[PDB]
Parts: C-alpha cells; sequence; structure tokens
C-alpha cells in the first residue's frame, strides 16, 4: 500500500471524507472550463478512445468515465476511494453503461486492475497543480498502463512569476497588529505580534489578481505525466531567474498552472492562468518575509523548493535574491492551509497604470 | 482515558490544531460581545473570584484566566490541550502574572491539578450551544471543584421556535435541483437527486435573520452545568410544543443559545438571540425538506433529538407535527458540517 | 365532412360555444392592435376588394366582411359555424348592407358557396400561431378561391428564441413542489410529484416579457397561405439552430408570430413581437424541465414539432441541445392548456 | 347510465378531463377550511368510521378515503371517473393501505360494487350548492347505503338574500355600452346592445362581499341527503318572503351555502357564508334585470327556480316583487358560465354606512 505510507492517517480520512460530498463534486462539475475542457480533450480526440481500454483514476461522480463512454470505449475501469465510488456506480446503472463501465471502489495504489489499458484520465490538479498530492496516484497508475499508452492529461506546467501588491503585503501587518497593543481588556498582547505576523506570512494566498501587477514574464516548470516517476514529485526544485518587465518592489511570487491534453487528432490546453476565464483553483501567491526592490532590467534569482509531506501537500520554500543589488528574500509557507481571500471584486490594477490622461477620454 | 473513548483521533487532531493558530483565536478575542460580556461577568463578581483558586477549562489565549487575575484570584490553573497553550504562557509572562496564573498543557481529561479549585471558567459553548461537545469537558472538569464552587457560565439556555423563510428553502433546493438534470453534459444525474436532497437539507444554516420569520413564541431547554452530568450530553432530547402566532408555511426550526454567569453580586447573560447584536455563533436554522402548513392558533408539537457522535458533534433528528391536521416532518441533520450563508 | 375527421365532437361544441358569446368577440373587436391592422391592410389594399367576390372565413361578428365592404366588395360570403351568425346578419341589416354581405351559417367545410371567390380573408391565428387548427380551415376554403385569387393574410411567421427566466421556472417548479410533501394532513403525496412537474410544465406559458431574456436571435419558420396544403398541418416540423449571443442557462423556448397581408398595393404586417404593443395573442414561452447552461458563442440546435390532435390544437414535442458540451432537453407541451400568466 | 342519459357528452368529456389534472386537485386540496373540515368531520367522528365500509364518490386523490383509513375503517371503496384514478391508486399503493382502500375506476352510476356500505362520503358542493350536478351521483350512490348508513355530509343548506351593489349592477352596462356606438370602425355596433346586455345579466358573478350589503336576514333551503332522491334536484324551487332591514335599491340575490356532517359524536358545519373564511365557491350573486325599490319594513317576495340542464349546471328563474308597491323583477341565468369576479381586493361596505364621524375618529 504505497498511498498509506506516505500519507498520514488523519489527513487521508478527512481528505475522502470530503469528497464523499456531492455539492463538492457539484461545485467541480459546474466549473464549466474544467469539464468543458475535459469534454473537448476526450471527444475531440475520439480516435485515443473508440473501442479502447480506458482507466479513470479517481473518477468521482464518475463523469470523464461517462466523457469516455461517449467517446467509444469498451471497457472503462473507474477507481474511487471515497463513498462517492456508490454514486458513481447508481449513475452507471441508471445511464445503462454497466456493460462498459465498472466502479472500483477503493485507492489505485490497493486495488486489484484485470488488465492493461490503453489510455488513464484523470483530474488530479490541486492548487499549484501539485497541492494534495494526487498526481503521485496519477502516475502510480501507470503501472496499469500498456507501453506507448497515453495520459489524460498527458503534460502539466507550473508557472511562476514576481508580483507587486502593496495592500496585500500590508494587509498582514494590519492583521497582525490586532496584537500590538498594551491593552486588550487589560491585557498586552505584543509578545505575541511576531508569531502573528509569522503565522500570516506562511499562508500562500489563493484568489485572483490583475495581470498588470506581475513583474516579469513567468518561468514555467514542465512535468510530463508519461515521462514522470512517483518520486520526482517528492521534491521539486524550481530554479528562477527573471528579467524584470517593470521596476518596483517584488512581495512575492505568482503562481498558476497548465495541462494538455495531446491526444492522435489535436492537443487541447486547460489554463488557470490570471490572463483566461477564473477557475476553482484560481492562483496562489506567496510572500516574502521582506519586499525586494528590483529596477526594470535587473535580474530576480532564485529558487522555489517544493517538499511533499505527510498531509497530502508540500512545504514551500521560496529563495530570491536581485542579482545587480544583492538584495536577497526568502519565505518558507504552509500550502496545506492556504488563505482563500477572493471576493468577487474585480481586481484593480497597481497604481499607476496610467500612460496616457485618464480624463481626455 | 475519557474524550479518547468518546473521540475519534483524526477529528480531535484537526480540531486542537485548528485552535493553535492565533487567528482564530483573534477572530474570537475580535468578538467583542462575548469578551466583553464574560470580563464584565467575571470582574462585576470579583468576590466570587477574589483570593480564590480558579480553575480556566480551555484557556486559549488565556483571556479568561486574565480576567480571573483582574479579579483577585489567589491563583488560576490555566488548561489548554492546544499547541496556544505554548502561546498563552508567554502572555503570562510579559503580563507579569506568573505568580497568578498557571497553564497547564494538555487535555482537562488528563492533567493533574495540584488542588481542588472553588470556581470553574470556560467559553465551551458552539454552535446551537452544544457543537464541539467541550460542554463535556466543562462539565467533567468538575472533578475539580470543590463540594460549593461554582461555575461560569452557570446554566444555558438553547431556544427553539419555528420559522418561514421561502427565499432560504428554495435556495437550498435549487442548489439540490442540480442533481435533477436529465443531461448534463449528457449524463443523467437525476438518479442521485434525492441523495443530493438528503445531504443540502442534512446542513444546518448559520447565519442571522429577522425575528418577524419566526412564527410562534421560542421553547426553552436548560442546562444547568452545576447539576449536570458529562452523561447527560451524549443523549439530549428537547420535547417541542409551540402554539402558532401566525399562520403560513414552517421552513424549519431556528435555534439560538443563552448562558448565564449566577454571580454573588449579579446575574449577567450572554445571548446570541436575534434580537441581540451579533456574535460569532450568529443563529442556526434547521430546515424541513418540506414546509409544514399551519394557521394561527394551530399546534406544533414534536422533539429534537441530539446525539452525540464520534466527530465530536451531534446527529440532529427533528420530528415536528400539526396536531389538528396531522401533517407531519421529520429530518437528520449533520452539525460537524453546517452551511455558512452570511454575507 | 375534413372538419369532423379531424374533430371530436366534444371539442367542436365547446370551440363553438366559445365563439357564440357576445364577450368574446368584444373582447377580441377591443384588440386595436388587430382591428385597427386589419382595417388598414383591406382598406389600403381596397383594389383587391372593389368589385370583387370575398369569402370570409369564421366571420364572428362580420367585422371584417365590414371592412371588405368598405374596400368596395361586389358582393361577401361571410361563413361562420357558432350561433354568432345570427349576431352578424343582425348588424348586416342595422348597417344597411344586406345587398353585398351575404352571412352563411355552418362550418366552411360543410356550406355550399354560390360560386368561386377572388380572395379569402380571415383571422385564423392562435396562440403560437397554430392553436386551434383553424388555420386548415383557412386553407380547406382555398377550393372557392380562383386560381389567381389572393389571401389575407397571406403568409404566417412563426419565431423561436432561448430565453432566461429563473423566476418563472421557479414559479412553475413552487407549484409542482406541493406534490413533494411526505405528510399532506398525513398523507404522502411524493409518489405522484414526477407526474405534477410533467403536468404543469407541459403547459404554455401565454404572457408577455422583456425582450432583454431573450439570449439569441430568433429562428423563423414560415407559411404561405397561398401554396399550402391542409395536410401541411398535421405535422409540423420546425429544425431550429441558435448562435448564442449571451451565457447564461437557457430556460425555454419563446414563440411568437406574424402575419403579412400581401396586397396590389403595399404589404401589411401584423406582429405579436415582444417588441410591439401588446396584442391579444401576447407571447408564448414553453419551458425545459431543466435548464440547460451555454456560453456566448456555443450553438442550440435542435426541432421543436406539432403533432395535430382530434382536440383541435397540437402536441407539441421541443428537443434543445447545446452542441459544444451534449447538454440535451427534452419537453412535451399541450398547446390545448395553457397557462395564462399576464396580470 | 343514468349518468349518459341526462349529461350531454361533451360536457362530460370536458369535465372529467377538467378533473384529470392534478393542478385542479391541488387548487381544492390547498382550499384549508374545506379540507381541514372534512378532517375534523371525520376524525372527530371516528365511532362513524372505525371498522366500518366506506364509500368514497369522486374520490379524486383519494384524500378524504386517507381521512376515513385514519379514522379506522375497514374498507373504503374510492370512485373515480376521471383519469385522476389512476393517481389516486399510486397513492393508496405508496400510503401502503392498498389492503383497506379499493380505488374503483369509473362513474358511479356505471361500477360495480362488491358490497354495501356503511358510510358514503363525498365532496359533490359546487356553485351555490348545486352546480356541476355532482349531488345527484352522491345521492345515486345510496343504492349501495345499508338502511341505517349515513353520509357525509348529511344536510346541505342553501341560503339566499337581497342585496345592494350599484357598481356591480352598473358594470353590466358600462360592458354592453361597447356595443353602443354607431361607428366602430365605420360600423354601426349598437343593434345588438340588447343582446349584450342581456348576456351579461345571465352571468352568476362569483366574489366575496362586504355583509352590509344585504339587506334582509337569508333564507334557507334545505337539502336532506339522508332523504333526498336524484329526482328531487331535477326542480328547486325556492320560495322566499324577505323582511327588508335596509331601505335602498334591490339589484338581486346572494347565494351562498352550509353543510352538515352530523355523526354519532358531533355534528360538524363546513360554511361558505360571507360572514366566514373564504373558500374556493365564494359566493354568488345573481342581478336582477331592474333593481327593485325597497323600504325598510317592506316585504319582498318571489321565487328562485333552478331547472337542472344537460351541461351538468341549471337554468335559475328569478322572479321577485315589492309587496307593498307591486314593484317586479326577473332575471334568467345560466349558472354554467358563471363571471369570476373576484380580485382579491377587500370589499366596500356600502356607502354611507357611517353613522358616527369618520373624523373623530
Ligand atoms: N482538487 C481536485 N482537483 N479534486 C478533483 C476531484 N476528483 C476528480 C473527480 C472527477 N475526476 C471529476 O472530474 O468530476 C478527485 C477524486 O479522485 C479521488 N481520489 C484521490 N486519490 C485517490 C486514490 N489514491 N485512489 C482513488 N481515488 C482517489 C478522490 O476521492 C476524489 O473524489
Ligand atoms: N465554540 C467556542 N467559542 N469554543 C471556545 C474556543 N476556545 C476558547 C478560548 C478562550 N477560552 C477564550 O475565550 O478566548 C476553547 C479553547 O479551549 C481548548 N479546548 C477544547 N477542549 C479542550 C480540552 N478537552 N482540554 C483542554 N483544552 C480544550 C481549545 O483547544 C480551544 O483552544
Ligand atoms: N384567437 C383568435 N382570434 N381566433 C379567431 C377568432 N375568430 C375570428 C372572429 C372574426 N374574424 C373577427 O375578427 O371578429 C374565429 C371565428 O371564426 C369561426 N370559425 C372557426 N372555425 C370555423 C369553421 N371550421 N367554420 C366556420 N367558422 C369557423 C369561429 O366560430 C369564430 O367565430
Ligand atoms: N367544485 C368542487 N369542489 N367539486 C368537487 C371536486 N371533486 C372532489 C374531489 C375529492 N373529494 C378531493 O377532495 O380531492 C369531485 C371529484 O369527484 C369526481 N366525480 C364527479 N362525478 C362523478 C361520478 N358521477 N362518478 C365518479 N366520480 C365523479 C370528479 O371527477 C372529481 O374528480
Amino acid at each position: 500500500s504505497v498511498f498509506s505510507e506516505r500519507t498520514e492517517e488523519s489527513s487521508a480520512v478527512q481528505y475522502f471524507q470530503f469528497y464523499g460530498y456531492l455539492s463538492q463534486q457539484q461545485n467541480m462539475m459546474q466549473d464549466y472550463v474544467r469539464t468543458g475542457t475535459y469534454q473537448r480533450a476526450i471527444l475531440q480526440n475520439h480516435t485515443d478512445f473508440k473501442d479502447k481500454i480506458v482507466l479513470d483514476v479517481g473518477c468521482g461522480s464518475g463523469i470523464l468515465s461517462f466523457f469516455a463512454a461517449q467517446a467509444g470505449a469498451r471497457k472503462i475501469y473507474a477507481v474511487e476511494a471515497s463513498t462517492m465510488a456508490q454514486h458513481a456506480e447508481v449513475l452507471v446503472k441508471s445511464n445503462n453503461l454497466t456493460d462498459r463501465i465498472v466502479v472500483i471502489p477503493g485507492k489505485v495504489e490497493e486495488v486489484s486492475l484485470p488488465e492493461q489499458v490503453d489510455i488513464i484520465i484523470s483530474e488530479p490538479m490541486g492548487y499549484m497543480l501539485f497541492n494534495e498530492r494526487m498526481l503521485e496516484s496519477y502516475l502510480h497508475a501507470k503501472k496499469y498502463l500498456k507501453p506507448s499508452g497515453n495520459m489524460f492529461p498527458t503534460i502539466g506546467d507550473v508557472h511562476l512569476a514576481p508580483f507587486t501588491d502593496e495592500q496585500l503585503y500590508m494587509e498582514q501587518f494590519t492583521k497582525a497588529n490586532f496584537w500590538y497593543q498594551p491593552s486588550f481588556h487589560g491585557v498586552d498582547l505584543s509578545a505575541l505580534r511576531g508569531a502573528a505576523v509569522d503565522e500570516y506570512f506562511r499562508q500562500p494566498v489563493v484568489d485572483t489578481f490583475d495581470i498588470r501587477i506581475l513583474m516579469a514574464k513567468s518561468v514555467k516548470y514542465t512535468v510530463n505525466f508519461l515521462e514522470a516517476k512517483e518520486g520526482d514529485l517528492h521534491r521539486i526544485e524550481i530554479p528562477f531567474k527573471f528579467h524584470m518587465l517593470h521596476s518596483g518592489l517584488v512581495h512575492g511570487l505568482a503562481f498558476w498552472f497548465d495541462v494538455a491534453f495531446i491526444g492522435s487528432i489535436m492537443t487541447v490546453w486547460l489554463s488557470t492562468a490570471p490572463t483566461e476565464p477564473l477557475t476553482h483553483w484560481y492562483q496562489v501567491r506567496c510572500l516574502f518575509q521582506s519586499p525586494l526592490f528590483a529596477k526594470a532590467g535587473d535580474t530576480l534569482s532564485g529558487t522555489c523548493l517544493l517538499i511533499a509531506n505527510k498531509r497530502q501537500s508540500y512545504d514551500i520554500s521560496i529563495v530570491a535574491q536581485v542579482d545587480q543589488t544583492g538584495s536577497k528574500s526568502s519565505n518558507l509557507l504552509d500550502l496545506k492551509n492556504p488563505f482563500f481571500r477572493y471576493t468577487g471584486t474585480t481586481p484593480s490594477p497597481p497604481p499607476g497604470s496610467h500612460y496616457t490622461s485618464p480624463s481626455e477620454n
């Protein structure tokens, strides 16, 4: 049982309890970009599925298996570890696809499949692509994949870029300064101010933002799921060298990801970039403990190291330095506990992004 | 050891992990009604604390212990199981109260105290008062209480009342109706709609509301913390008979609670009623899957039965009937997974 | 008789009893757009009537025959099957037009006319144009029309467009949810909810609406009354492909119609579109039991099939699909029993 | 069949098609006074039902049969001629009462019951009680009733009273005067004005009203369902002598009805009077073609004659005379085609009912 040795029990119980809820399945299914892009990818590459054997890793409601069924698959093994497996089976029954879709309750690391498959489908991406560590299960499932078999998605891209957001940065101190008062109902809280500040900065911020806060073209780190092994995802080192497009203070790094379905007919992309319509993954921003001043043309170099932990997530280590000035900043973050900041309000661009008089119009 | 026998470890880990965060302590402390009412209650009854030994069950940041210290307590044993305990001690030292406040890390069910105490203080109330099952720890702590000691709070009121809110009901039904689609991207989801309705309606709705949605005077169920035993909170049966003041559709039952600090000088009340300023407890509403029609003058009778579970919460069973017509409704709710509807 | 073979007696009796009431004639006549547009269409094309022989199919009060007489017709045969025929005759005499307007009581499928006519006039449009199946009588009357004769109206437009209206959908769903009750006075009705939802949603909604609910430019189905055969109206298949202009939930299809009077002098249009002044036809909406999500740029394709039945109406089957997602909806509507929602 | 002989096929078809709709059953079920009063009547007289054989004439959804089952009935024969019968059986099955309730599709005049019953229940009342002529089916069903069986309802009271309502009277001419114009789009409509007036006055008006429009205490006509024969309802002669309490113009007669359930434990009344909460029967008003002037103390004497027709309704002949003056009025009405006037607005009392200054207040 590969899964249990690399996963804390406490985390796994709640993790699979979470996905046992129909409401969450609904939440994901109602993400039109995600579901529509998967459906487009599967059906537009029907020759990759027609009369093929398919494996759906973590079928959830079973939706992707149904998409696979629409594409003409001869047999679909749909594996699911949460109680949702029982609901998926109901849908298979009610859609008269019992002869084509077989639901297998359990973890893909632990269940037995009767035969090799021609293609594996799954939706294992979390925040920052890697969150939840389901990608390792996705890669693990290749033990059931035939040589020259395919993976849907086939590759995953994670993007990095430095950003400026004075309000976001300042917000942390505004919140933490609650503890900087000598008589909260007669109690001096100040001694805990440092600890509070520390706690807030270790939280990655989940939300969206205006693309004009980005201070350099993103750096890309690619995982090829056809080529990658599980161990590749235990330690992910993403070095970066940003060529600053704008001068200003760098408050941290922004994160998003893309995945590609590379079929025989066409390649289909699913993107969570801030330039694209919002998805349920939104974007993730990691603050530096101290902002870095960089001029346009300067280089911001460093490393983002993602270290997997047993809470089905990652410890994020970011170190960055301005090569021209030696200005250096670092932060360590706990991705398992992100701060959901999104409010629905349209993000504002950084001031002043006006290069022409706003009053002439 | 108690607690471990009544609590699945997985739940407890996440539970005490949760309260180890300063941000949650801040969120609770910044609830001015709560903190201010507690401080007022403790300080105006200083004689119940003056030169006394105090036990603070779940001291968290330690705020209540500091209130106890301000009131003149001789010694306060502050028990906390989460890592917040490490932070509380820091505050005790920086406030020069080490001679009076003693932080004891661990679960109140497991720690050893040097002596019996004159009074127990705690803030163990959750959603619908009983959520989190900390009241059991609060009552459990009486093993350290002197035969004539006191408890702050002293008693707890849970109030029930039928309400009408078409908007909320259809709001939930609209969500459940997602699973009614016969062809969601070509897939028939309808077979699971019954399961979906059940899941959504099993969620208690946490928020506030205008009192004019209430269709009858509330029924009150009281827990006396001085008299109650831990075992009493494993199964809570609350019978009710409402005499309807208005005609209309009853979409469910609304819940809020009061606690009373009965001190030697005065009694101080903390209320989460919808007539009072909002607290972080808000109010809780349990929907019927189908509303019950009642005319003014009719009686709505039934029972709310709370069964404690191993996830530090309650399985809630509500059965309600219009006596004049036999119109009957039954519902099961999972308090551990509420729907936060507020703004 | 062609009429009796396609119509159950009960329906015909009720139908012609209905139009025997003066109050309905008043109701129709007081529709100023209708009456005025007919009169304008006839009078502006007076040369199509001047010294001509005219057939008025279903003359009712006789108003259109009077318009034809005003336009200078030599002789008008006014056919009416209801007892209104006796009232029309009273008006002909009191208006001193006995020499020009001849009322012939009976069904146009059954009466004998003394001669062939130069032009046929009628107002045979019902809800969604086709309701009441009077168009078939209108076309049947063409046996009396000269080879180079004309028809007023000459053509008919049926316009379809997808719409979004959460309020209407919830309004209809709320009614059907009555049957979701597990204990109505102690009785479980739920087993019938499916039958109830189906029944309510088979009702076309007759009323008006703001044009901003339309999510794509309309699709048109045209009937040319000069070219069409009666048999053409027994089965009407209307395929559609909508290019969505707005993203959102499609709750159903909106229907309205135009007719055109193509005369020698000018063409005059009568429209029941939602952009035009309201008529007694209002507009008609067919709800989906489950709405379809579509993005701007997507295509919504499908079919509206009308099958004539013996109750002087149509069984309507609407099937619609979002081509990009495979989301599919199907519905049956009984045009015979519409829901009059207008307030 | 006794039914077909007294009913034109067209009417019967339309009639039973109407009641095949769930929405129509729902409308009646949602009339709380009606349904609640029936349930109270049956349950509070449980000794009339416990271990008894029951006949439900025109069971519709079956609700009254269910009330009978709740009261402890041994066997319920539920007869229904519309397609609602198919739905009722579904409810009997889903409520696990197949052993106690037997749905019999068909007309009560045409079906066969296996045995005699102890009590007949029905809801056969129409506008002014007699509309729809369902009372005859109710009485017809007595062929299955034991010599000491009961009927629920047991009696029906029809109440008549003279009223004054100048606006209602004027409405008819306001509507009819549409036809009194010499050039409607160039056409003289005047010749049909008389016919239009006649048509409007032949319509009974269904709605409610303030009781102060009533000018005398009501006259009552009682039908005892235990004693009455079908033939008794073909011609109903209601003599009346009203002693006027108020002076004014009598514009017509107001009609409403009560039924009583006379059980072994108690008598329960269902009333549609204007002093009682509104039901879906509202009240019915029949206008005189010419109003009659009457003084307080005068007597208004005459006759209301109801003649049954084959459209499942009645032709109403009303003749009234002020005895002190000889002033006479008559009207003929078609109960089959009433005017539904109700609008939800609270009815106003006649002016001036203020005996003290409204400004005091
Ligand atoms: N954060 C996320 N992206 N979430 C995506 C939502 N689901 C995808 C559902 C489906 N593919 C759809 O698109 O509807 C993920 C589902 O996959 C299951 N799962 C995880 N590990 C597993 C494992 N070792 N073995 C079996 N199942 C596993 C989970 O229980 C969960 O139900
Ligand atoms: N629903 C609620 N509001 N709840 C109140 C929130 N806190 C109140 C903090 C403090 N009393 C104050 O008022 O600031 C409660 C704090 O007490 C701790 N606790 C719970 N069970 C315990 C147990 N068996 N043993 C020891 N500590 C326990 C929790 O870990 C938590 O940190
Ligand atoms: N929804 C609608 N408007 N609908 C149109 C409203 N009326 C038009 C009235 C007239 N043209 C006017 O403008 O006053 C329809 C009138 O025409 C008569 N009719 C129908 N079928 C017939 C038939 N087979 N044979 C003879 N007469 C028939 C009807 O009895 C009815 O009198
Ligand atoms: N204006 C009215 N209120 N009217 C009363 C409304 N319903 C009462 C239904 C039931 N008691 C309930 O409460 O749902 C009347 C129902 O009884 C049926 N019916 C009439 N004549 C019949 C006949 N000769 N044989 C069999 N059924 C008959 C009708 O088809 C209709 O379904």
